[PDB]
């Protein structure tokens, strides 16, 4: 059910950065590009440091809208318990 996470994950990203976007006084474009959430969506994990290895990612960029991506991120994933021992 990849494929659920990755289209809930970009659904959300999508209001996010366009309710940030339009208040910020910005387009979605001028914050994050396609690439961008493609990449962001198809990583789904809350750790910045592999986000920043993604083009078009600042400190201030996820710091203003990265929190969002990482709370939620951290949300789901305490749902989800894999076998990782």
């Amino acid at each position: 059910q990849r494929e659920e996470m990755v289209k809930k994950c970009l659904g959300e990203l999508t209001e996010v950065c366009k309710s940030l976007g339009k208040v910020f006084g910005v387009h979605y474009f001028n914050i994050f590009n396609t690439v961008t959430l493609k990449k962001l969506a198809e990583s789904l994990s809350s750790d910045p440091e592999v986000l920043l290895q993604i083009d078009g990612v600042t400190e201030d960029k996820l710091e203003k809208y990265g929190a969002e991506v990482i709370s939620v991120l951290q949300k789901y994933s305490e749902w989800t318990s894999p076998a990782e021992d």
